[PDB]
């Protein structure tokens, strides 16, 4: 009954688990066609093909298998406010915070989503085929990675979560009778269209939900086919999912950068980094370093899963298969290497296209040729006197890993990389030093927890996971503070950054960029074996290479002023109070009030 809407693969050869989900969906959406992803190249061509042809992509004829996607501009980009997350207790999921509305999360109960879910998905994919996505977040046979798999009407999520994962029918295999995470989504549009079609990319933003349901195993997504919305593998399974299973499990599920450095004697770390929004996070993860002899190799540039070993190393996976990187800002200058990567096989989104079919986006450094011309994501001619932009600020490429010149030998080595320091981040113009380390664990865990950041306004970001937090933010922090405890645990050094500091005229302190490199030492001999001050240790007069930069105004780029960081600590103490209360582990209280004894006595 089912077996004669199936174009590919068969329903037969599926995993008893794997068919009853597909089943039971199938049978809820109505899709006209069910089509199991093989996950190979030819099945990608005509993919390719099908979505050219229905006026979904277009082909870049200036690159090698390049394409643009251009979306309905209310939908273009990951959106928190349509994002929850489902459990039976509110408070499994989000501290009751004193003050009003938590900034920590979004909790729905079932009830709620049982009503929400019923109003959306039923025969949502009518005039649709239902594409059955299987997926490995993590190298195929690694003992670090889990499988999903997920439903979606969207060729364009299939087409991304073949770069973003391992995608086909050799994750079935692995797979076997095993447990997934189930992933459902849709569009939300079916046909006959019931509004009208707008740059031929359905969505529907009123009944847009992204809901996650952790004791169910399962992530439903309704109405937006971008992004941290639609592929599921990414922010959903990979952040929120994962958080709770890391927590279940003894392991860690961050939104972190890994990077491999080497020193010129050959001697070489592994270091993983959390910035919030608007700090060049991904520009560090390929950053050309400006120190001679050091060497930088790009694991991930977005999420790290990390689990000690039998040997009691903190290892890490990055759990994608590709980059999905925000594109205006990407040149030679601020990142040559993620621009050969995309140099072929990316997909690209709400950029804009030059005349002699390449792509174009604010900062991307690069004249045009005499008479080239620019259609901008809005799919119109464009001109630099528009005063809007050519490409919408959140688009992105989207690129295999494989391709990144500098991209770890081990980026995909299914045992992981050790990891020796883990960076927190965030842009202060004021008060804080370009690098800090922490006191202790405990004292690391609450650096990361007081995570604040510019974006004219300065905002909390807690381990840059406040919009990813899978469960109670305050367990979280307890379970942070257990790694401590794991049996014979090899602790990285943990480290706090600031690459924007300004002097008293508004000029950033540090020129930053491939210099970060520079830092990147000082936290590299570090952990190998320092000034104490209250917020922890800085580097010694002289002890960070400043050979080849111009003068460095050091003092006022490492001064840290009662004045500040009385109001700092006053911030941080009342946001944890209010926001996490009863679920703040007590240790984070004991650190909060030694800052502020260290502080009171400067
Ligand atoms: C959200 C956008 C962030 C942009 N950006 C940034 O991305 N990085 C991170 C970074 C980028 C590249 C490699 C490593 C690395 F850590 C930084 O370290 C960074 N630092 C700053 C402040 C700053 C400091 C100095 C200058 N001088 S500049 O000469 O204008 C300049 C531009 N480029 C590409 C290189 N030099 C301009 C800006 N802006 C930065
Ligand atoms: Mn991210």
């Amino acid at each position: 009954n089912l077996s004669a809407k199936v174009v590919q693969g068969s329903l037969d050869s599926l995993p008893q688990a794997v068919r009853e989900f597909l089943e039971n969906n199938a049978e809820l959406c109505q899709p006209d066609h069910i089509h199991i992803c093989d996950g190979s190249e030819e099945e990608n061509g005509r993919l390719l093909g099908q979505m050219e042809e229905e006026g979904i992509l277009r082909r870049l004829k200036k690159y090698d298998n390049c394409w643009l996607a251009l979306t309905d501009p209310r939908d273009v980009a990951r959106i928190e406010s349509k994002t929850v997350i489902v459990t039976q207790e509110q408070r499994d999921t989000v501290p009751i915070p004193k003050t009003g509305l938590s900034q920590l999360g979004r909790w729905m109960s079932e009830e709620d989503f049982e009503k929400a879910f019923n109003a959306r998905f039923p025969g949502c994919m009518k005039g649709r085929t239902m594409y059955v996505i299987p997926f490995s977040m993590g190298p195929l046979g690694s003992p670090l990675s889990k499988i999903g798999i997920e439903l979606t009407d969207s060729p364009y999520v299939v087409a991304s979560m073949r770069i973003m994962t391992r995608m086909g029918t050799p994750v079935l295999e692995a797979l076997g009778d095993g447990e997934f995470v189930k992933c459902l989504h849709s569009v939300g549009c079916p046909l006959p269209l019931q509004k009208p079609l707008v740059n031929n990319w359905p969505c529907n933003p009123e009944l847009t939900l992204i809901a996650h349901l952790p004791d169910r195993r399962e992530i439903i997504s309704f109405g937006s086919g971008y992004g941290g919305n639609s592929l599921l593998g990414k922010k959903c399974f990979a952040l929120r999912m994962a958080s709770r299973l890391a927590k279940e499990e003894g392991w860690l599920a961050e939104h972190m950068l890994v990077l491999g450095i080497t020193n010129p004697e050959g001697e070489k770390k592994y270091l993983a980094a959390a910035f919030p929004s608007a700090c060049g996070k991904t520009n560090l993860a390929m950053m050309n370093p400006s120190l001679p002899g050091w060497k930088v190799e790009c694991v991930g540039d977005d999420i790290a899963w990390m689990k000690f070993d039998a040997q009691g190393h903190l290892r890490a996976i990055n759990p994608e298969n590709g980059f999905f990187g925000v594109a205006p800002g990407t040149s030679v200058k601020t990142n040559p290497n993620a621009i050969k990567t995309i140099q072929k096989n990316t997909i690209f989104t709400n950029v804009a296209e030059t005349s002699d079919g390449g792509v174009y986006w604010e900062g991307i450094d690069e004249p045009l040729a005499s008479g080239v011309t620019i259609t901008s994501w809005k799919n119109k001619e464009w001109s630099s006197e528009d005063g809007e932009p050519c490409a919408h600020p959140n688009s992105r490429f989207c690129t295999p890993a494989s391709q990144c010149p500098i991209i770890d030998a081990a980026w995909e080595s299914p045992e992981g990389v050790p990891i020796e320091g883990i960076i927190f981040g965030g842009r202060r113009p004021a008060g804080v030093p370009l690098v800090y380390e922490a006191l202790s664990w405990q004292h690391g865990v609450f650096v990361g927890a007081a995570m604040r950041s510019e974006a004219k306004i300065i905002m909390h970001d807690p381990f840059a996971m406040r919009p990813f937090f899978g469960y109670n933010f305050g367990k979280y922090l307890a379970h942070w503070l257990s790694m401590a405890q794991h049996p014979a645990a090899k602790l990285p050094k943990i480290f706090h950054v600031n690459w924007f500091r300004k002097d008293k005229e508004g000029k950033f302190l540090w020129p930053g960029f491939g210099e970060n490199s520079r830092v990147l030492e000082w936290m590299f001999n570090r952990i190998d074996g320092t000034k104490l001050t209250p917020i922890g240790y800085i580097p010694k007069e002289d002890a960070l290479n400043l050979k080849g930069l111009g003068h460095i105004n050091m003092m006022e780029l490492f001064s840290i002023s009662k004045e500040f960081w009385d109001k700092e600590v006053e911030d941080i103490e009342k946001y944890l109070v209010d926001q996490v209360n009863a679920d703040l582990p007590c240790e984070i209280e004991r650190e909060i009030l030694a800052l502020k004894q260290r502080i009171s006595q400067m």
